[PDB]
């Protein structure tokens, strides 16, 4: 009976994210007693146009980072609005949530309250259908196991070091399947630990599980990764390529981009030249947020000059927002979008962004936040969307490895191809 | 009939340090699936049950667990299919007898434990009851006081710190959510304290900061400064616990405190702890002496056991036969409970009951190599042990356990162990 998908109760609680800050988790209980659960990640280098992450700002609790207000909105307004409604229709539930909040940026209820509900409803739906979550998320796209971009040297807002570029990533594009891709990245990660240790560089880790050494230059970081790849027995280019998340909005100040580690400051034109030179020296296949979120003329120049040679991922540029991505497509800016469910606040709006990207030749990279939880939703969503690329961290910290493990579980019975070099 | 096993299977997953470990799914004839994964230590005791690895240099630098996975998929599945998960003791008996070795070196303790815990979860799902409820064996349950390792050293971090774990315990909190809040607030203040002194705030394996230190006293001074700046009171609100992991420091008749350019014989190291305890509110010392230093442990227990909790970790490796001998010799007064040091839930329960029956406390513990599995949260509550050691306040390998304790606390209606752990 289809009344078995009707909501009995929605509740929320405050839990800790992987940096030790509060975040929200929601339980959707159906009339059958089935419970869908989901928790919400939290960024550090957040774009200025991300949907509202509602915090309490009570200095006596968690230094102002409590989320009891968002929890209360789930327990009260959201529960009352959704009780008796079916989780079978994700678009309708998400529509009701957005209409209930009735603000452009989800600043009344909180995007974290809304997203916790949205994702917990999706899980309640899958449980009701008695199907794996990734199957119930698919909207017709050919599913693949994604190529992971693995952030094994952390910098910027994610680490206590002098590194300006936020993320230095390896991508095991040459692996035959996903389990071997994970093995290759893990083996390189452990070799890199030894390479850093032999050079007296720090091997404690930053927020996403990458090592946090101080570096002489961005080229030194790429040299260290290259040395670990070689010592692990793999081939640059054929087996492993590089991806960067510069998070350049964090470096932009007073009309210039500041590479403090190299005592360099660049205008947009100079920074594009800098990337062109990096790409000619290293097999970098993707650069995320190479320019500031407001530098739309720079992004257009970057896309014209290098977009045929490299993937150009908008993160803070688009904030998983269909209306912004639409304008970017119209202006020919970037050629990929980083998909972060909590930048926009609902599964349905995330799907709108994915569809708009696919329909216009943009790739999607499914992404964690730097403040993660035990929730592995993005592993299922990455496979279901067929985006072929996932960004979910280094090879240590369970906030990252839990996603890789969930992909291993999916791979077991999915009988799906590995996206491999098709992502190029 | 709903508790009969249809199938058991395993898979290789990654632990929180990036090394392979094993996860098992137990499928009942009703289709209910219990799942559990197995943690892995770094500073392992010499007498821990066998963690079976593949030793294939082509895969994961020899650390794959496909051999253990195969033992679950084949030998263990065939031995258990048809049997009931309702009787945990019976299943664990059958697994140990199937292995037929003292140290579980045939099937692997990791294969056996993954099955043991997965069966426990399948049983709980079959009863439609919270896991912690189905694990209780009559003890009064409490929400445990967490000892929170916020400054990592020893085998868990790339720094000069010899002591493995510097922990705070929010013994003065009114309930568990506030206890977690206090530890978290102190953790973030400690980050600011370290940053202001130019000390490293990247983290070690258990999520504590990994700075270099001038001395163990400086580390305790830094924690004290963070406690004070966070607005809490030493002694009344927050006390300290240490895991020295002294077996890692012991060599050729001496304990080596390289960070302090000093070495100690057993007698001298006991004096060293006496002086630390007089200067700081240290209420617990874990593995203060080497796992084989049985005369030192006796002296330590006689001299300081009435002043401080003395936790055997590598000393006992969660092993009832070893703990029984330690009790008879009067060594230590608490035991660190690590399910994968012994390999079954039933043998773990034997160690807990032996400790309880002889007035020893139990501290439910993670390993430094963790997974997303939160079993020890439910087991800590169900056992009523009142103390849990499951990491700093960052890394989901640690926070997932704290979060599970928050979930249990919602409908459990249980007291917080609080200062009662000192009695
Ligand atoms: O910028 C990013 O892409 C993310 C993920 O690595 O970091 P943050 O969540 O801090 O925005
Ligand atoms: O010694 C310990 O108590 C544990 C947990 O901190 O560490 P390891 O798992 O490496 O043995
Ligand atoms: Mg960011
Ligand atoms: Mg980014
Ligand atoms: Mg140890
Ligand atoms: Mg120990």
């Amino acid at each position: 009976h289809h009344h078995h998908m009707h909501i009995h109760k929605i509740q929320a609680r405050e839990i800790l994210d992987s940096r030790g800050n509060p975040t929200i988790e929601a339980d959707v209980t159906l009339t059958t007693g089935i419970i869908g659960r989901a928790s919400v990640p939290s960024g550090a280098s957040t774009g200025s146009r991300e949907a509202c992450e509602l915090r309490d700002n009570d200095p006596k609790r968690y230094a102002g980072k409590g989320v009891q207000k968002a929890v209360k909105h789930v327990n009260n307004e959201i529960n009352q609005a959704l009780q008796g409604l079916s989780v079978e229709d994700q678009e309708n539930l998400d529509r009701i949530l957005c209409q209930l909040d009735n603000t452009e940026n989800k600043s009344h209820l909180g995007a974290n309250a809304i997203l916790a509900t949205s994702l917990a409803c999706a899980r309640a739906r899958a449980l009701s259908l008695n199907q794996p979550l990734y199957m119930t998320l698919n909207q017709g796209d050919m599913m693949t196991m994604p190529v992971p971009m693995m952030n094994i040297l952390n910098g910027g807002a994610h680490a206590d070091n002098n590194v300006d570029i936020q993320e230095f990533m390896i991508m095991p594009i040459g692996a035959p399947d996903f389990p071997v891709a994970l093995q290759m990245g893990t083996e390189i990660f452990h070799v890199l630990k030894s390479v850093l240790k032999k050079q007296g560089l720090n091997t404690a880790v930053g927020d996403e599980g990458g090592f946090a050494p101080n570096i002489q230059s961005n080229r030194q970081a790429l040299d260290l990764l290259s040395e670990a790849i070689e010592k692990a027995g793999f081939r640059l280019g054929e087996d492993i390529v590089f991806a960067l998340d510069v998070a350049a909005s964090e470096l932009f100040n007073e009309g210039f981009y500041h590479m403090y580690s190299e005592n360099q400051k660049f205008d947009s034109h100079q920074l594009i030249e800098y990337y062109a030179n990096l790409i000619s020296s290293y097999p970098i296949v993707s650069i995320e947020d190479g320019l500031d979120e407001k530098d739309w003329s720079g992004w257009k120049q970057l896309t014209t000059h290098l977009g045929n040679k490299v993937q150009l991922v908008g993160d803070d540029l688009f904030v998983t927002n269909p209306k912004i991505l639409r304008e970017g497509i119209a202006q020919g800016i970037a050629n990929a979008i980083l998909i972060k469910v909590n930048q926009i606040g609902t599964l349905s709006e995330t799907r709108q962004a994915i569809k708009l990207a696919y329909d216009n030749g943009y790739r999607c990279v499914m992404s964690h936040r730097s403040g993660e939880t035990e929730d592995t939703f993005i592993a299922d969503l990455a496979v279901a969307s067929g985006c072929g690329q996932i960004k979910t961290g280094s090879l240590c910290r369970t906030d990252r490895t839990a996603k890789y493990n969930q992909l291993l579980r999916i791979n077991e019975l999915a009988s799906l191809p590995y996206a491999g070099k098709n992502i190029l």
